[PDB]
């Protein structure tokens, strides 16, 4: 049970806690969808922490707790007493004395996981630096699950920066609970880490690396493209070496399965044309809207009303 | 009429789809200055984004949308992942998917209904660059026909930047739905744009224009003050010949007529002294206050509640 | 009594009675918020949130506050308001309060949040103005003082760091006047604590003695006040990293404390608490901060007439 629980890491997820969570949250968007009264986290408030940009990860999680009339705490590090000097752990342990929920993104790796041992309060992991991304997991998943019907017999092609992307790596760690076979499409320097290779190894999954995107399509159902991260980089000479790599096109999607899902957990630049957008495959921005309503699962079983 | 609708353009309102929401708003007013239960849009929610700096539309807004029980997703360009790279059109398709009204500001005029273009939810333009406001421009004509009663069967005096004013531009054309005439007061380098004058001139209204405050003043019934756009200027030189050329004093009021208003979208640096202010006919402050009840009214009725 | 309507810009501008009545407001709201009784009290009701200074306490404690008595916040940024385009502070507090039924300022220039609710048609409350004052960081100290050790009346309270730069030490020393205490300082000599408030605090008739050390303030401290050196203040930074770090509390100057005794911090701190000293029962600075949300609660329900 997810009951006042810090959420860190996709490693916790207990297939059982995932399916009580995919079925809260289709409950939960039935009542959006009735029109129906959500006084569920009334009272409640929840501290939106990023120290890192965010567009889809703090609006869906700032929407999701408005839509279950609970209120939002709006904190950046720009305008914020860090300014003053105060450490990571101090701000997360004042803003649970005000928040229920405490939701933590943070340039450094293990930064949460670290800011959470004193914390008091249920901190959610929204993003530590290039290791981790729990919901967004959770909500991909969630996406497959509804694009294609299972996700036990897929295969998943992540396309990009794996090294740096801490969506692919909760992700293809916690799709070790699924009966899949994960395909690599990475530049030699951006490949997926060890880790990470070595975890989902010793789960049994069997992995494979791809050159590129033409080769790995017309067996691929699942299709998650990333973003070159670019602020990641030692470099720019680096980054602007592996900028434009891949760029899926429709040219190119006429070969992929007729049952098959592109994603992305967004934002793009350039790895996916525009035109792509009007094909029905295209789910990325369906994984959005997604991600709202699992994140309202979460904060809902998390505060323990479901 | 206006249900599900994109508020884009002053053009694309008629006079009863006005005099609703106008009346609509005073309805508004009243059950908020009773104190009544406001529920109309409780679960709802609104993407207030802003690329560009905003007090009053922003806060208008967002006091709106919780007055009316609903809540507010407060994005910023800044600490969003425009930072990453995402685009204007990803960025407001993605805002969508958690919220059901769109407020756009961006500097580029024409980005909001590009923007709008290919969006599923309502986009209300808050200000496009130099394009236009239509949204302050039906708070003005509320405004006037607050302050004396009628808007048909008078005399405004635009003054200042009218080139980069796009409040004036949207006012301008819009009041042309009354029976009123204009009078313009900006030096050479900034008189009202071409297409918008020829507009004007297409639907019959009556434009003047003037050499001063002084001229112009003895028979308005309007005087529609507006800032230099410093911002707007591509060299300082450009705008410091322009700054601070029309300013109106109590000296230069004693010549106004008693039934008269001085209106202003604010915010104003030196144009209106700050002595102006005590004179009752200074109706800019009931300008702002006046715009929160007009949008709860665009809201309420854009989102079908009224 | 009664602080509906009203500004909040000043401790001067309290009595006794106005803190009982509001102390014991805040102990009612807290309760209230312990059984998850739905509040709904200032349901409709906007407060604008105005910050010219950065925030984190302060911001989220006032925001937390209106969300759970069931209002809404407007949140206001220098930085992305139309203050870059030139309005003028006035101006933006007075179209503000046409949106909002009550204001709550912090700025940087002292005594600029008073002159800015002078021709202001809503409550408008300090939150910080510059080295002037901190009205309500005031109120919540004296409530901890009061939970912690059962009453404030026969303490001596120790203030130390910054008293120069203190915002939060120059109200709260003016405020204890209404008790029955004994004052110690502890500051280098260029941030001693202003001429003005030791001498108002000298005519109340509070005893007033400038220490020389936190060991030799300890003995007798029933509060200790700890405080930031205000490096934003400062000419000049080599005036700051001369004093950065004089005055720091240990678990090893602790073993020498009151048993019944409390240490205090309005927060943040960089370095003047070792983290070691958090464990220890006596820290009451995190709980001195949620403490705030419902002394701030107390006050948005008052200045707006429901208690
Ligand atoms: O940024 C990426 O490329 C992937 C991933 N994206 C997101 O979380 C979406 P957002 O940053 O808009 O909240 C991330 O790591 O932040
Ligand atoms: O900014 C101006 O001077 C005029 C006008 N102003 C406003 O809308 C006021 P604000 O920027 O505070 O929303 C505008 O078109 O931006
Ligand atoms: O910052 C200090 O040292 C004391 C005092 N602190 C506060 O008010 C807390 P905050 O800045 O997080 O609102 C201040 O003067 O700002």
């Amino acid at each position: 049970s997810l009951v006042g629980q810090h959420i860190l890491s996709v490693q916790q997820f207990t297939k059982d806690q995932m399916s009580h969570l995919f079925n809260v949250a289709h409950t939960l968007r039935m009542m959006v969808q009735k029109e129906r009264s959500l006084d569920i986290l009334k009272g409640k408030v929840m501290a939106s922490m990023f120290y890192e940009v965010s567009t889809r990860t703090s609006s869906s999680f700032a929407a999701a707790m408005a839509r279950l009339g609970g209120a939002v705490l709006s904190f950046s590090e720009a305008t914020s007493s860090v300014q003053k000097g105060e450490s990571l752990a101090d701000s997360v342990q004042t803003m649970s004395c005000y928040a229920d929920v405490v939701v933590l993104r943070h340039p450094q790796p293990g930064a949460v996981e670290l800011a959470a041992k004193h914390c008091r309060r249920p901190v959610i992991n929204a993003g530590d630096g290039v290791g981790e991304h729990p919901t967004q997991a959770l909500l991909d998943i969630f996406t497959i699950r509804e694009e294609l019907g299972t996700v036990n017999g897929m295969t998943i092609t992540m396309v990009g920066d794996l090294k740096h992307g801490r969506t692919v790596h909760s992700l293809a760690c916690l799709l070790t609970q699924y009966r899949v076979s994960l395909r690599y499409v990475a530049p030699p320097s951006l490949r997926m880490p060890p880790t990470v290779r070595a975890f989902v190894a010793s789960r049994g999954t069997k992995q494979e690396e791809f050159e590129s995107i033409e080769e790995a399509l017309p067996d691929t159902d699942v299709l998650y493209m990333t973003r070159i991260q670019k602020e990641r980089f030692g470099s720019t000479q680096e980054y602007e070496a592996c900028f434009g790599q891949f760029i899926l096109t429709p040219h190119i999607m006429t070969r992929a399965k007729k049952k098959m899902v592109v994603m992305h957990p967004m934002p793009r630049v350039n790895e996916i044309s525009v035109e792509v957008d009007s094909d029905p495959r295209a789910a990325y921005f369906r994984q959005a809207e997604n991600g709202m309503y699992i994140r309202m699962a979460l904060l809902a079983t998390v505060l323990g009303r479901f």
